[PDB]
């Protein structure tokens, strides 16, 4: 069954003092200079390959090559994204036996493995431990992307944000006699902080969580006649307005943190009785207020709006915002566009003044972000066409959705991908059903659909863009995966890729044809599935490009062999868009190497 080892710092283990029957003494030594290493306090920062080379001694993996090939595992665990494994085989294969002085008098068959028994406890015991020790591992959240933060530094943080929780309403210290129901975490948040909830969780059952919240979702949309969708708004929005659209994207600061708790209780009470009733109301009441949660040893009510990290938070969060909107944003037009989420507010009309009424009055309402505002008012600082909202980029003026990405300098695109799924593992000889599970569609499906693909309000020439784009992405995942099949399936001859490259060209232009077809509107020009496959195969270039020595026969074959030149049926289309890799993904990192 099991074939991976995952990199996650949260399956290490406790370090036993020595070890048993099973284990060769050699790992005591390790031990002992891990233990060793915990208690020098040094000025200067850590380097954990440096110090690891310092706690395994030589002798444990008898040669420079051996040893190398254990350090490029720790490499990768040093710059792991979340869910990240490799093989559990990689940790015995192609390791020099006749090498490994602690090996010698067990016979050649069973070598390999005690090896990977004890390259295990190694990992387990002291690589991944030791990270902890110096090492605050950090979700960025965005992607799977992991941050190692210096444990002094995050601490630092923490302590900082707490007594600034202490020193205003949020935090309220407890006499312990509540008991806690989940504990406070901090997140450092780019220039803020988050402060979420990990539950236990449990908490009577779950179940009743999930229909509990199932029955709110309900009243949501049965006392307030909201429908909303972003598409059908912006296409009828779009069609009816003749003249320059004017709008603006609203940053609705901390909702969460933000909600009355007074009031939400007043709206939770009155009226749903054929919906709730009074025993879950009661049970929703006193869980708004009082929010009570573990910390250092010590217990703390929350005393800021909704605690983010409970279950109920999210649905109770749209049910105060839809009420916050029939009573605040009452007067706004039936005739403009309006769609709102959790955090986001976008308003766009042909009436300029309607659009600074708007801004005014969500001023009034909410705490918000206004140096993320995004407008084309002409008074501003800095007005803009293209507005981001939804993951999209609309353009007041052309009217043309782009898809919006996201990588902020120095991302490694690797972390936006997920290659390794625990729950269904592909031996170390299937790099191909690897590399085909990498490249099906459900984790693209959000660059492909009728935004990007319509041509009802987008031209033609958009939707090759879009087009275009999604395939760079696809291409760098593509990349990804040959990363991983090189360093953890051991794949030394790809040729078997061809023909998975080939398909897989031919299954995105012609996912892509089909919602071309579905969503045309009056736009529409003509777009072959020819032209289609040689915007895809132009994508891959791009990508492939960036490591020329590797890529060479393969970028070679794409332009001997396939047909990269299209005929286009817009004067006005930029035929360079498809010439070379698109800035915003220019410069995305595509080499992984340890940096803690
Ligand atoms: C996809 C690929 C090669 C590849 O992935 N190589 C590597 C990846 C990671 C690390 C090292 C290497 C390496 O080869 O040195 C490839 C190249 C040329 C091809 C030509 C024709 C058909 C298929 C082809 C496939």
């Amino acid at each position: 069954m099991v074939h991976y080892y995952r990199l996650s710092l949260k399956s290490r283990q406790k370090a036993p003092k020595i070890v048993n029957s099973k284990y060769n003494s050699i790992l005591n030594i390790a031990l002992k200079n891990f233990r060793l290493c915990k208690k020098h306090k040094t000025k200067k920062p850590v380097q954990i390959l440096a110090l690891l080379q310092e706690i395994i001694p030589k002798s444990y993996f008898g040669t420079t090559t051996n040893l190398k090939r254990f350090y490029k595992v720790v490499e990768k665990i040093l710059t792991q994204s979340s869910f990240e494994c490799i093989h559990l085989s990689v940790l015995h294969k192609c390791y020099d036996y006749d090498a490994i002085p602690w090996l010698q008098n067990v016979e050649p068959n069973l070598r390999p493995k005690l090896l990977l028994k004890h390259n295990l406890f190694l990992l387990d015991n002291i690589v991944k431990p030791i990270i902890a020790f110096y090492y605050k591992p950090i979700k960025t959240l965005n992607g799977h992307e992991i941050k190692f933060i210096r444990k002094e530094e995050y601490i630092s943080f923490e302590s900082k944000v707490f007594h600034k929780l202490k020193k205003m309403k949020y935090l309220v210290e407890v006499q312990d006699e509540v008991k806690p129901r989940g504990v406070l975490n901090i997140i450092p948040k780019q220039d803020n902080f988050r402060a979420i909830v990990s539950i236990f969780p449990d908490s009577a059952r779950k179940p009743f969580f999930k229909l509990l919240t199932s029955k709110i979702y309900k009243v949501l949309e049965e006392k307030y006649k909201t429908s909303g969708s972003l598409y059908t708004c912006w296409s009828e929005f779009t069609q009816k307005t003749q003249g320059q659209i004017y709008g603006i994207k609203v940053d609705i600061r901390d909702a969460y943190g933000n909600v009355k708790i007074p009031v939400l209780c007043k709206l939770i009470q009155s009226i749903p009785t054929h919906l709730l009733d009074s025993e879950k109301k009661n049970f929703i009441v006193d869980h708004i207020s009082n929010q009570f949660v573990a910390f250092r040893r010590k217990i703390y009510k929350w005393n800021h709006g909704l605690l983010q990290g409970d279950p109920l938070s999210g649905c109770l969060c749209e049910l105060y915002m839809a009420f916050m909107d029939r009573l605040y944003f009452s007067n706004l037009d039936k005739d403009a566009f309006i769609h709102r989420t959790v955090d986001d507010y976008f308003f766009c009309s042909p009436h300029p003044h309607k659009v600074y009424d708007f801004e005014l009055l969500i001023k009034g309402v909410y705490q918000v972000n206004p140096t993320k505002t995004r407008t084309n008012l002409p008074t501003h600082r800095h007005p803009q066409d293209e507005i981001p909202y939804c993951g999209k980029i609309f353009n007041l003026t052309t009217r043309q959705v782009r898809t919006l990405y996201k990588l902020p300098p120095n991302y490694e695109i690797r972390h936006k991908f997920k290659l390794w799924n625990f729950n269904n593992q592909i031996s170390d000889d299937n790099p191909a059903r690897f590399l085909q599970k990498a490249m099906d569609f459900p984790f693209i499906c959000n660059s492909f659909t009728k935004f990007e693909f319509n041509t009802v309000f987008n031209d033609q020439r958009t939707v090759f863009a879009n087009f275009y784009d999604a395939m760079i992405c696809v291409a760098y995942k593509f990349d990804a995966a040959m990363m991983a099949l090189r360093t953890s399936f051991l794949v030394n001859d790809f040729g078997f890729i061809w023909l998975v490259l080939s398909s897989t060209v031919r299954a995105y232009a012609s996912r892509a044809f089909k919602k071309i077809v579905t969503y045309k509107g009056g736009k529409y020009r003509k777009v072959t599935f020819q032209c289609l496959k040689s915007i895809a195969w132009r994508a891959f270039l791009a990508v492939l490009k960036r490591r020329t020595e590797i890529y060479k026969g393969l970028i070679d074959r794409i332009k001997s062999r396939e047909k990269l030149t299209m005929k286009f049926h817009d004067g006005e289309v930029d035929a360079s868009y498809f010439c070379k890799l698109p800035e915003k993904f220019r410069f995305v990192k595509i080499n992984r190497k340890a940096s803690i």
